[PDB]
């Protein structure tokens, strides 16, 4: 494989560390499809954004790939007051106590798949699936979704071993094998 963006070896134990990838948005802003593969260790059980790409200074205008105590999912929201929507695809899963590996796969005209620890944990069949191209972005973060001020930013605590972003779907086979390294 070959990523358009590669982040790794990150420790996020408090609010301020906390990885600002805003300066990289031009790489992701036009993606209608793609894949995110990330290896991580969570410390809390609340909804935590592993990666949040968001507008503003807005409340509900964001992409969020999140993990929970018992869930994995993503949101793509808008906001703006014209063509507004709230997408939410998630799955009940059981994580390793320690290190976990997930992948979100988006394929334009097909839909979405979520992988975790070498299993396909969710299939979304949607020929009209949307991705980053569908919202305006002015903020990017690994470890939270940047939101207005009174809205929950899904603060992550723990470590991120790696975070690879691709501009193409990427085979199920590869994704099963990479995430499967933490089966
Ligand atoms: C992944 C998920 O379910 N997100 C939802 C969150 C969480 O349930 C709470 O923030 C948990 O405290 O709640 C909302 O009201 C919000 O904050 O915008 C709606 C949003 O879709
Ligand atoms: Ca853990
Ligand atoms: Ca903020």
């Amino acid at each position: 494989v070959d990523e358009i963006a590669n982040y790794g070896n990150l420790k996020i134990t408090k609010e301020e560390e906390r990885v600002n990838i805003t300066g990289d948005l031009e790489k992701f802003s036009s993606l209608e499809e793609g894949t995110i593969v990330t290896r991580f260790n969570m410390n809390d059980t609340s909804i935590q954004s592993l990666i949040g790409l968001s507008d503003g200074n807005k409340a509900n205008n964001y992409f969020s790939l999140y993990v929970s105590g018992g869930k994995v999912g993503y949101e793509l929201r808008r906001q703006e007051g014209n063509g507004d929507f709230n997408v939410h695809h998630s799955a009940d899963v059981t994580f390793n106590r320690g290190i976990n590996t997930l992948a979100l796969k988006i394929e334009k005209g097909i839909g979405a798949k979520i992988f975790l620890n070498g299993s396909l944990v969710k299939t979304v069949s949607d020929p009209n699936i949307k991705f980053l191209n569908a919202i305006n972005l002015n903020s990017g973060f690994i470890g939270k979704t940047d939101r207005a001020n009174g809205y929950n930013e899904y603060l992550f605590r723990g470590n991120i071993d790696f975070m690879n972003i691709y501009d193409k779907p990427v085979s199920d086979n590869y994704l099963l094998r990479k995430t499967g390294e933490t089966k």
